[PDB]
């Protein structure tokens, strides 16, 4: 409605500790992201350079998360 979270994704540049994504965004900046928890165990597998989603907030632009497969 007003301050909602946007899907606004990237290129995986690192696959981080367990299965996370140090992603270069569509805006040109590096963000830390995880996938959305749910699909991890129907394991929809990805590596260092895959087409990730990365949803983020209005306020905190340094982070993100693979919501639904959009790129």
């Amino acid at each position: 409605a007003k301050e909602d979270n946007i899907e606004m994704q990237g290129t995986v540049l690192e696959t981080l500790p367990n299965t996370m994504f140090r992603v270069e965004l569509e805006n040109g900046h590096v963000v830390t992201a995880h996938i959305s928890g749910k699909m991890r165990k129907n394991y929809i597998r990805i590596l260092t350079g895959d087409k990730v989603t990365v949803e983020l907030t209005p306020y905190d632009l340094s982070k993100g998360r693979i919501v639904f497969r959009s790129r």
